[PDB]
């Protein structure tokens, strides 16, 4: 039978975790969604021929006890590592995501795509360049992405579970 993949989208509040996961989920752009909610969604999907089902978690930070953060991320078989253009700070957090999420899975070699989301917005801060660069340190995809306007959301998402194929083979 098919598989199905655990799938998690990290990154600081307001940088668009929500509003990709729901394009990717529901086809349409979410203006407002609650940033302190933290939900799962599954869909089945074909990548390179292959049918699966991506189970996503939205995350929204701080849980309860960080016990829970521990287990999401020891379960996650890939992570969407998401800052946004506009956000400086969005994307320095992403050095604090690389490493706690390998110190969790206590492992060198873990699954992620560095997302850089709200590519339709002006007054970009981080440039094409920087992002580039961290994820080639990382040995990962870079993709560039609009919630708003669809750009490289599927390409993303398609791109991530194509990294958790790679890594499991
Ligand atoms: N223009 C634009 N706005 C976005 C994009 N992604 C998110 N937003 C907006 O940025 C804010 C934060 O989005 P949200 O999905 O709630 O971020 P989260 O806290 O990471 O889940 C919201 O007002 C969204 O409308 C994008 O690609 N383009
Ligand atoms: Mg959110």
């Amino acid at each position: 039978g098919m598989t199905e993949y655990k799938l998690v989208v990290v990154g600081a509040v307001g940088v668009g975790k929500s509003a990709l996961t729901i394009q990717l989920i529901q086809n349409h752009f979410v203006d407002e969604y609650d940033p302190t909610i933290e939900d799962s969604y599954r869909k089945q999907v074909v990548i390179d021929g292959e049918t699966c089902l991506l189970d996503i978690l939205d995350t929204a930070g701080q849980e309860e006890y960080s016990a829970m953060r521990d287990q999401y991320m020891r379960t996650g078989e890939g992570f969407l590592c998401v800052f946004a253009i506009n956000n400086t700070k969005s994307f320095e957090d992403i050095h604090h995501y690389r490493e706690q999420i390998k110190r969790v899975k206590d492992s060198e070699d873990v699954p992620m795509v560095l997302v850089g989301n709200k590519c339709d917005l002006p007054s970009r801060t981080v440039d094409t360049k920087q992002a580039q660069d961290l994820a080639r340190s990382y040995g990962i995809p870079f993709i560039e992405t609009s919630a708003k306007t669809r750009q490289g959301v599927d390409d993303a998402f398609y791109t991530l579970v194509r990294e958790i194929r790679k890594h499991k083979e």
